[PDB]
RNA sequence: GGGAAGUCGGCUCCGUAACUUCGGGAAAAGGGCUCUAAGGGUUGGGCACGUUGGGCUUUGGGCGGACGC
């Protein structure tokens, strides 16, 4: 899977964990996107650095949720690194017709049987990784809307995980 | 009865109210993070055509040249 990416002649994209997040000189790389905030802060600086290797203009972008994780920006600011809002493109998000794109993955959740427990197990491991976050003042396991996550991950039904609803 | 009035000279257990042991076990509770090794062995890649031979008839030869009379 690695060897097919380095000699790839197509606009490919890799979905990885923190394996490919440190010291990697992969040539002709431009975009890096953070779905999750890092579980530890030093990983962020190495995570952005997988875009702009020796000149070669690189875009680094991290998605965050509304709430106290908007306060994560000044966490970076005081440490050493400034953070600025995005500049281009300025189009923010597409509305609930993108939910009509987002709910599409719940359709193949019905179609394919194997993706069902794949959907659950991915979601709940995400919850386990949340309370391991070192920023106990920024990311809370209480101040998050589980329905918004379930719509985001396209969960068919919430698992029997210990937050009663 | 008096009280030295003699004479120098008498001094742990029962009932009631809270708390406690041994063993195993680090990481949500009782489908659950990152990375670093290892995480039992064996056997397993599709669909057609013209093509190779044996494999289904047909067409022939000799070898057997028999067996018995
Ligand atoms: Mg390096």
């Amino acid at each position: 899977n690695y060897e097919r990416f380095v000699t790839a002649t197509s606009p490919t994209v890799l979905l990885t964990t923190d394996i490919a997040a440190r010291g990697l000189d992969i040539p002709q790389v431009d975009l890096v996107i953070q779905h999750d905030p890092p579980t530890d802060t030093k990983v962020f600086i190495h995570r952005c650095g997988r875009a702009g290797r020796a000149g070669r203009r690189g875009l680094s972008v991290v998605m965050l949720q509304p709430g106290r994780e908007e306060g994560y920006v000044q966490l970076l600011e005081v440490r050493q690194t400034p953070i600025t809002p995005l500049e281009h493109p300025q189009i923010s998000v597409t509305d609930t017709q993108a939910d009509d794109v987002a709910n599409k993955i719940r359709e193949q959740a019905k179609k394919d049987r194997e993706v069902f427990q794949l959907a659950q197990r991915a979601f709940v491991s995400w919850a386990r990784s949340y309370m391991e976050h070192q920023a106990t003042s920024i990311f809370r396991v209480a101040d998050l809307d589980w329905f918004d996550l379930a719509k985001g991950y396209g969960l068919l039904e919430l698992p029997k995980m210990p937050e009663t609803r």
